[PDB]
């Protein structure tokens, strides 16, 4: 007696299809220990369970239910044994395939599925009870590729850390830099290291590059024990086009549309069982591996036909994503669900009830493009481009925006963040401190790809670890300490982390200083006040006036050009007070010395 798929599978409403489909340990009706197998292949005329158990011969015939789910049992197989399905397709094709619901796969280039128990010891119930979407908490995400952060000494695909070893090396770095979460590039199994995980073959198969399912579970458990969250990158728009993975699965276009980019195939959201596959693949990370959220790649290529709103909204994709976010929130309401959509056509982070797509956060792609465009601009041209930086706050409250400098910006000849900036080595270093000052003191949660905190010069290559040797240079060593201090201020100051999405918590102080290239604003989270001021010109400003409506003290919290961070400023004054007189409506002046390319943060204490 084989378990039946829940009817919700055929409704596109199943989030636990992996409890039935795939390979599972069980006893047959005669009490014999073995493994049951189930695969959805409704157009297939025959399917065999194949593996080492009969030396990769004819294998075990599966029985087809009128549901199109094939089932079979093999007695006595051990955890770790290899298997595949031989699928006799509607079109007369015969293809040996990885289990699409495999929980483990041999190391690429092998695709054989491995028998795996998915019963993991977690001791993170405390972490799970405390868990939050972080609307009014620090959310400071370290985006990481698991194969190219750090390699094992004296070895780099022989020199990969196991998930357990990676957790041991990574967690202290995250804690030291006040990162709250690691966002992993997709760990679903994939054949090509250089896809970075974005060309997926094994949606349920945590990649064997870095070890076994229990090793990844141990990674997540370790993060949770130390107060670190884990966000999984997820690829629901398209799958790798490999002929023996998901394409033409039953000898018909089953997972893909019955008729565009890369070596990938687009998922058919009008196929209910495909919606259940993707629901279940997202849920796997939350359920089996206790992940704290999902970042969904390339959502604009799902939302719009050919990724172009002018070609029309894909209403099937919109309903799929609304239903996916609904089901993830029903099961894991304190999970964090994110995407991006540079078209700004649909309301990505509005509740589905108000015709939104129901994501928690949206990457602010406009902020990233406009900010980097600005700091790439020659100093002489910045007065004309002044409002390139103020523009972000005109649309900021339209979505729940997350300020992201991701892996996509530091590859393919685009240059690393520091290498994008205009000027001399010294000017690039000074502006990099001010750029991240701006990122951490602009409202919205934060994401940074590994290497941003080192001031990396070399573009990301997944074949190489980060240039850890950069820390032998004062600039890079002091920079990663400065990055940690931004994290500490962000994590500890309610002005910065509380009420980020409340327009009453942000106020411009200097937003017309075009000639000077000076910007100043208040962050006013939780009734506390922090003044943020940055000079983006290559000349200092003496006693730059900032106009206040009330008299106040200002105590320096951060100086981006301090000796501490290899900066050029030696100023000693950290305590300022307003003078009486200013401009119409703002009768008080706080006068601040601004080093060339430098930023300062002040705690504001109003007079009573
Ligand atoms: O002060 C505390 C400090 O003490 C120690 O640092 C000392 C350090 O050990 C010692 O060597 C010296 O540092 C000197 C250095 O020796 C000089 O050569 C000079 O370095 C500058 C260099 O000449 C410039 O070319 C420039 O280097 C850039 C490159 O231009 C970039 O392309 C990039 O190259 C790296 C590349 O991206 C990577 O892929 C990889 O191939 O490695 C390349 C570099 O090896 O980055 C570098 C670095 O930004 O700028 C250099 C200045 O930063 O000047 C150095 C400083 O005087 O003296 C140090 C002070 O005593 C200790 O090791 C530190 O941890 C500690 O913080
Ligand atoms: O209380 C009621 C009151 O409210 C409003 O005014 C207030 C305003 O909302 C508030 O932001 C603040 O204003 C500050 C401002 O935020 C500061 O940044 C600062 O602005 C002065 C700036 O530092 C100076 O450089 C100077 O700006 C220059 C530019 O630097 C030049 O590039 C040039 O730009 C022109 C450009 O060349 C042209 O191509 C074209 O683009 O147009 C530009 C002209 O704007 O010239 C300008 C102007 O010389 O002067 C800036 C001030 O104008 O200081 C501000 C305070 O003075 O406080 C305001 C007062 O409460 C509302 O507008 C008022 O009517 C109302 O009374």
């Amino acid at each position: 007696n084989f378990p039946t798929i829940d009817r919700s599978f055929f409704a596109g409403e199943c989030f636990d299809a992996y409890r039935v489909l795939g390979a599972h340990p069980c006893r047959d009706d005669f009490g014999q220990e073995g493994w049951r197998f189930a695969v959805w292949a409704p157009g297939a005329v025959a399917v065999e369970i194949c593996g080492g158990f009969d030396g990769w011969g004819p294998g075990v015939p599966m029985q087809k239910a009128d549901t199109g789910v094939w089932s079979g049992f093999v007695p006595g197989l051990a955890e770790g044994e290899l298997y595949k399905y031989r699928i006799h397709g509607k079109d007369g094709s015969t293809v040996m395939r990885a289990d699409p619901y495999a929980f483990s796969t041999e190391l690429r280039p092998g695709t054989a599925s491995r028998l795996a128990r998915m019963d993991f010891a977690f001791d993170d119930s405390s972490w799970m009870e405390r868990r939050d979407k972080c609307r009014n908490l620090p959310l400071n995400i370290y985006e990481l590729h698991a194969g190219s952060w750090k390699h094992k000494p004296n070895a780099g695909s022989d020199g990969w850390y196991n998930y357990r070893e990676l957790a041991r090396e990574l967690i202290p770095w995250l804690l030291d830099h006040r990162f709250t979460h690691v966002e992993l590039l997709p760990l679903a199994e994939h054949p090509f290291d250089g896809s970075w995980g974005y060309q997926t073959t094994g949606y349920f198969s945590v990649t064997s590059r870095y070890g076994d399912p229990a090793d990844f579970a141990a990674f997540v458990n370790a993060c949770h024990r130390m107060g670190i969250g884990v966000i999984m990158d997820f690829v629901p728009v398209h799958f790798a086009a490999n002929g023996d993975a998901l394409a033409n699965f039953d000898g018909t276009h089953l997972y893909e549309y019955d008729s565009s980019e890369w070596g990938t195939c687009n998922f058919n959201y009008y196929r209910r069982e495909v919606c259940s596959f993707l629901n279940s693949a997202a849920a796997l990370w939350m359920d089996v591996y206790h992940c704290d959220g999902i970042r969904m790649d390339a959502i604009s290529r799902a939302l719009y036909w050919q990724g172009d709103p002018n070609r029309g909204v894909n209403e099937g994709a919109v309903t799929f994503l609304r239903n996916l976010n609904h089901g993830l929130n029903e099961r894991w309401p304190t999970g964090i669900y994110t995407a991006e959509d540079s078209t700004n056509f649909l309301k990505v982070t509005a509740p589905t009830r108000y015709d939104g797509i129901g994501f928690d956060y949206k990457w602010d792609m406009g902020w990233m493009h406009d900010t980097l465009d600005y700091f790439a601009t020659p100093f002489g041209e910045r007065p004309d481009a002044y409002h390139k930086l103020t523009f972000s706050m005109q649309y900021f409250y339209n979505e729940l925006y997350l300020l992201a400098l991701s892996h996509d910006e530091v590859v393919h000849g685009k240059k690393t963040i520091i290498d994008k900036l205009w000027g001399t080595y010294e000017e690039k270093c000074a502006q990099l401190r001010t750029l991240y000052f701006y990122m951490y003191t602009h409202p919205g949660k934060k994401l940074n790809f590994m290497g941003n905190e080192l001031g990396h010069f070399r573009e990301w290559d997944e074949k190489k670890e980060l240039d850890w040797g950069l820390m032998k240079y004062p600039f890079h060593d002091s920079f990663q300490k400065y990055f940690a201090e931004l994290g500490r201020l962000y994590a500890t100051e309610p002005a910065l982390y509380d009420g980020e999405y409340n327009p009453n918590c942000f106020e411009w102080i200097a937003c017309e200083s075009r000639d000077e290239g000076v910007y100043a604003w208040l962050r006013k989270g939780a009734g506390q006040t922090i003044l943020c001021v940055m000079n983006t010109q290559n000349t200092a400003h003496k006693k730059f006036p900032l106009y206040f409506q009330y008299p106040c003290a200002a105590d320096e919290l951060l100086n981006s050009e301090a000796a501490c961070w290899n900066g050029a400023d030696r100023s000693r004054t950290r305590h300022l007070h307003t003078t009486d007189g200013g401009v119409y409506g703002r009768d008080y002046t706080l006068s601040v010395d601004l080093p060339a390319m430098g930023s300062r943060m002040y705690r504001i204490t109003p007079e009573a």
